[PDB]
Parts: C-alpha cells; sequence; structure tokens
C-alpha cells in the first residue's frame, strides 16, 4: 500500500527519485532541469538488471502523469483522496436535484471566502473539464464539483 | 505534445490508454474503477513483445504521477509551461524590487477578478510552498507566484504588477 521512495540530488543536474513499491518492483525516475524525465525500471530481485526505460520530454511527462494520476479519466469508485505526507483531501461531489446551490455562482457561494475550501475544477454533463473556476461560474445540476481542503471544512460546506 | 494516445473502454474494469512517444516509444496504461493501475512498456518494433511491467494501487499511482509531472521537484530552468490536456498556461514569476504588488494582499490585487489568472501556488524565497493561496495571502519580496491563465491575460497582470 506505501511507497518506499529515496530522493537524492543530483548539483546542478536535476533529482533522482528511486521508488520501490509494495509489488517489489522499482524504477527510477531522473528529473533534470531543462524539463528531460528518464524513467529506469529494474529487476526487483537483481537491481544491477535493467528491464526497460524511457525518456520523456516535459510535455510528454506531464502528459503521461496526468493519465496515470487519474486528471483524465477517474477511477469512477474514488469519491475522495488524501494526499501522502497530507491533510489536503480533495473529494468529488455531484450536486444532486435540489440543491440550494443549483443556480448560483462560485462568488454567490463565497465557497473559500465562508468555507475555506477551494473549487480546483467543475466537471460539466458533457463531461468537459473547467479548470480553476471563478466567481462567476455557475453550479448546475448533474455538476461534479472537485474541491480541495480540509475534512472539517469539506463536511461543513457539503452539509450546507 | 509529441504523444499519440488512444483511449478505449474496458466495461467492469475501466479504461485503457496506449501511449506512443515522438521517438516511437510505447506504454500502457490500464486504469481500473476500482484506483488500480496497470503499466505495461512494449518493444516499439513489435508491440507484443513485453519490455516490463508495473502495477499500482491508487495512492502510490498518484505519488509516482506527481514525482513525474513535476510537482514534488520542478525542473529549475523551467518558466512556463503548457498545461496538459488544456489550452492554460501556467507560469512562474518572481516578484522583484520595488515591485507595486510587495505587501498586498491577493483580495487587494484582486487578480483573479480583475485578470482572470489563478495563483495557484507562491514558493518563497527559500523553496518553501503554499499551496491553493486565498484573498489573505500576502506577496512578499522574493516569492515565486505560480499563475495560471490564458498567455494575453498572463502577459497583462505580469506588466501591471
Ligand atoms: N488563488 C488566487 N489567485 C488569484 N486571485 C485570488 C486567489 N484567491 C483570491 N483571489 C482574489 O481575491 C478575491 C477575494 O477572494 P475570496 O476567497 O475572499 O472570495 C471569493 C470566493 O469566496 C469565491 N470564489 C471564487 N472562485 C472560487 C473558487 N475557484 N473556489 C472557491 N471559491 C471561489 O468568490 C469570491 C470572489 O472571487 P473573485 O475571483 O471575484 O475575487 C477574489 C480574487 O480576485
Ligand atoms: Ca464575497
Amino acid at each position: 500500500s506505501g511507497l518506499n521512495i529515496k530522493e537524492n540530488d543530483l548539483p546542478g543536474i536535476g533529482k533522482k527519485f528511486e521508488i520501490e513499491t509494495r509489488s517489489h518492483e522499482k524504477m527510477t525516475i531522473i528529473i533534470h532541469d531543462d524539463g528531460r524525465r528518464e524513467i529506469y525500471r529494474f529487476n526487483d530481485r537483481d537491481p544491477d538488471e535493467l528491464l526497460s526505460n524511457i525518456s520523456l520530454d516535459d510535455s510528454e511527462a506531464r502528459q503521461i502523469a496526468a493519465i496515470l494520476g487519474g486528471m483524465v479519466y477517474k477511477p469512477q469508485a474514488l469519491e475522495s483522496i488524501e494526499m501522502a505526507f497530507s491533510d489536503l483531501i480533495i473529494e468529488w461531489f455531484k450536486v444532486e436535484k435540489g440543491a440550494k446551490s443549483i443556480g448560483r455562482t462560485l462568488g454567490e457561494l463565497d465557497v473559500r471566502q465562508n468555507y475555506d475550501v477551494t473549487v480546483i475544477a467543475i466537471i460539466k454533463h458533457n463531461q468537459e473539464k473547467l479548470l480553476n473556476p471563478g466567481a462567476d461560474s455557475i453550479i448546475e445540476e448533474n455538476d461534479t464539483l472537485v474541491l480541495s481542503g480540509e475534512r472539517k471544512h469539506l463536511k461543513k460546506l457539503i452539509h450546507d
């Protein structure tokens, strides 16, 4: 369930992350300051044996990271997640029928000001994602809100 | 970009993404509705030859993605990026000497309202990072603002403040 990750500075070059999974599999990610990533996969039992490696530019790396991280397709069973080494909880809430928010804006609800919750995205029924909504974003039926904040504050906002 | 991506539905399982790089390297990511991911790497000249594979749970996939995506260590030389699967831009902007925004709050500057730019993080001179700042976060002398928005809007904000 829990990763082991060893990080080391590569002075003037970038950083190195050596990851070991629950499955007993090893991956090393080198991030260069110019944006290039190199990934190496090693034999579990014999880490001197390289299994595969790949180079990626900054754009490629971020696209793959968005897919892997559930930013393109979100696993349907996960309703909330908790960041490692953090209390920050991200929660996906679908506005039901007859919620008081329906038809009202982020500014009118004053979500961040009055609840300390940040709406980081809005998923429409047509499934397009609006990133960083602002005060004038209207909340509608069946829209999914992507909320970031502390659990206490999230419960409060949802309850209201 | 530089990536050929194909997405297909896997009924009762989740989704499959087949990715091919600019340099013609290929991987397949399976994303389960239960949170599990598997990643497969294949020979670029023979898609049926498996080079390696790895199995991950949701928390692991998210941590690895954050490393891969530059959210743990940022490549130092990058000043801005075109966001993945978006037309939005992310820019790192260092507030320097005599900048008129210094000592003023995001509320008072009213950045998102007036410039349609979202400050998504603030990184102080000492590399400490504040995620999703609010109206009461104060802009200070050597801060780096992590800005998100459209090209035209970013240019006006930087020019004005
Ligand atoms: N991270 C950031 N980056 C750039 N500028 C920032 C910012 N945080 C706050 N501001 C600026 O401060 C003003 C006051 O924000 P506040 O959170 O008090 O009051 C907000 C908040 O209660 C609500 N709101 C707007 N967008 C929101 C979102 N994405 N999530 C949650 N609440 C939001 O609407 C009110 C008015 O927002 P508006 O944008 O007109 O005005 C905002 C915005 O111009
Ligand atoms: Ca208000």
